[PDB]
């Protein structure tokens, strides 16, 4: 039902503003925090009611936004020292124009299946572009915007800033926040180097070097798990009992999903289980990293217990473990990581990032990707905010994605990929 009519490069439009053309020899070295994150494309879908701005208005807005986000018009290569870098060669972001011969309402709400892959450019066929955008016009004028973005360039927060910046530029509003691009200025190692934690087996592992051998495998099904305002309130009340300050929605929902997933998998009580939680270093580091910084600023809390202890103790005990572990990922932790990554140990011991996108084998661990601060209300091309958003189809068992309610009603939706055989146990443990 979806027809692609155009696919072309969109470059920074310096002339829109009489600005000097960017120097296309400009190179930005990736930071040790960029190189700690996933080398992979992430896809997300936004939906807008009719009427929405035409493709030419959206395209002109993209050209203007890319002046202040040249990273997304660039290509991955190497700098003078041979370190991985973004070449700001302005080769362009991909801009794909599509039409659907159905009303958007007829297929709403969209479900997390392979069908939604048709609403964004592929991240799986080795594109050269770091930013790929699809605008799909449905039969009654509704607009779907699909993004496919390189995680090595930006984390969820700086990727979101770009989504918003495109919408601001389209409306003729000043880009806010003001982007910060000079990655080489950030995360300098201390003199002397000072490693305070063991990063081997955490952020780093030793370098390790068929179709149709997966026939007896259970299918992974992406389930939407709805946490009502009321359910969150009870969960947080439970977790926060006797504390001088209530536990966060994020930490409570993570604890609940971790415990629910562990029961659903029916693990041996003695099995080790960990949840990986992304921690935003921007406010935690000293000095603080600016809101407009275009790079990755993530490390992970990895709270760990046994399946038996997790499922037999109340969820309160799980939230307490998550809270304590997240609090340890502080300025000193980030600076220890930076110093370790700059020490030469990584090169000498042939270590690579544990953030390894090329593996769907998470059990008995889980990973939670929080999109709770994904742009929504701020996403306005001049036709109003979106009415719907969702992650693309990523059937990786135990990789959970948390979204805020696209109704703004203060509930939370988790996209939970489960083995089909585990779904009924998950459903019964859930409340």
């Amino acid at each position: 039902k979806i027809t692609v009519h155009s696919s072309k490069a969109v470059k920074p439009e310096y002339g829109a503003c009489g600005l000097a053309p960017g120097c296309t020899a400009d190179v930005v070295p990736l930071t040790v925090l960029d190189k700690a994150n996933f080398d992979t494309y992430i896809s997300v879908i936004y939906a807008f009611h009719a009427p929405a701005p035409p493709n030419a208005v959206l395209e002109a807005g993209l050209g203007r936004a890319l002046v202040d986000y040249r990273e997304w018009a660039g290509r991955l290569g190497v700098d003078a020292s041979g370190g991985r870098a973004i070449l700001l060669n302005d080769a362009g972001a991909r801009f794909v124009e599509a039409t659907a011969d159905v009303a958007l309402d007829s297929v709403m709400p969209l479900k997390p299946t392979s069908e939604v892959l048709s609403l964004h450019p592929s991240g799986d066929d080795g594109p050269e572009e770091l930013m790929l955008i699809q605008v799909t016009r449905f039969a009654c004028g509704s607009l779907v915007v699909g993004f496919t973005t390189q995680h090595i360039v930006s984390d969820g927060r700086s990727t979101g800033n770009f989504f918003v910046a495109w919408s601001q530029a389209t409306r003729g509003a000043a880009i806010d926040p003001v982007p910060v691009h000079d990655r080489a200025s950030f995360f300098h190692p201390r003199e002397p180097l000072h490693v305070e934690y063991e990063h081997r087996g955490v952020e780093f592992k030793p370098c390790e070097k068929v179709c149709g051998a997966d026939g007896d495998e259970d299918e992974v099904v992406v389930n939407k798990v709805h946490f009502s305002r009321e359910f969150i309130s009870k969960l947080k009340a439970h977790a926060s009992a006797g504390a001088p300050r209530p536990c966060s929605t994020l930490q409570c929902v993570v604890a609940h999903l971790w415990r629910s997933m562990t029961m659903a998998r029916g693990l041996d009580g003695g099995e080790t289980t960990s949840v990986a939680i992304a921690v935003d270093g921007r406010a935690r580091m000293s000095p603080q990293v600016p809101d407009g910084y275009t790079g990755n600023v993530i490390l992970w809390a990895r709270p760990t217990t046994t399946a038996g202890e997790l499922v037999t103790r109340p969820v309160k005990h799980a939230v307490e473990l998550i809270s304590r572990e997240v609090a340890r990922i502080n300025d000193g932790y980030f600076k220890s990581f930076i110093d370790f990554a700059n020490s030469g140990a990584v090169e000498k011991e042939r270590l690579v990032a544990t953030a390894d996108a090329a593996d769907m084998v998470l059990s008995p661990n889980i990973e939670v990707d929080s999109w709770l601060r994904i742009p929504f209300y701020d996403m306005d091309f001049g036709g109003g905010r979106p009415f719907f958003f969702m992650p693309s189809y990523l059937p990786v068992e135990g990789l959970l994605i948390l979204l805020p309610s696209f109704l703004g009603d203060g509930s939370v939706d988790a996209y939970v990929p489960l083995f089909s055989r585990d779904m009924n146990t998950f459903k019964n443990c859930c409340y």
